[PDB]
């Protein structure tokens, strides 16, 4: 609907889009969607920086099939820091990666196995109409971040997670 194309489009406008349509075993098709993937990662970061809203770092292994790094949540003028990591599907980019948040598995009733976020019944769909468009970043901006933004309040309401440090020091 015309809301949500609305709703996805400020979410996403200035990341770059991707191209390519490779998975991880596609050698030179590969390399070239992760450079693409890599020129989208870096603008969402550098774009963020200047939204004062610089929220993860991500990097990967040299073949770039498994992707580890951190994402930070300010809540009620504290900082909240979890590891972040997931592989690149063998079906990607038609498969979405599964990102896995592993410090917080059997700590909460959130998690799927191996500490796997569940992302809303939305993102498949939204991902899957947006093949090959979307990558890294946008699984960021469209999946991780929303899923920050419900769970890690409730999380903090809850008590089962503690912060790492104030904000402004
Ligand atoms: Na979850």
């Amino acid at each position: 609907g015309s809301m949500a194309d609305e709703a996805t489009r400020r979410v996403v406008s200035e990341i770059p889009v991707l191209k390519t349509n490779a998975g991880p075993r596609d050698r030179e098709l590969w390399v070239q969607r992760l450079k693409e993937e890599y020129q989208s990662l870096i603008r969402y970061v550098e774009n963020n920086k200047n939204a004062d809203n610089d929220w993860f770092r991500l990097e990967s292994n040299k073949e770039g099939t498994r992707w580890f790094g951190k994402c930070w949540y300010i809540h009620d003028l504290l900082k909240y820091e979890f590891d972040i990591e997931f592989d690149i599907p063998i079906t990607y980019p038609t498969t979405a990666p599964e990102i896995a948040v592993p410090e917080l598995d059997g700590k909460t009733a959130k998690m799927y196995r191996g500490g796997k976020i569940c992302l809303t019944d939305h993102f498949k769909p939204l991902w899957a109409r947006n093949v090959p468009k979307f990558g890294l970043a946008h699984l960021m901006a469209l999946g991780l971040g929303p899923w920050l933004a419900v769970d890690i309040p409730d999380l903090i309401q809850k008590g089962v997670i503690h912060h790492k440090e104030k904000c402004n020091q």
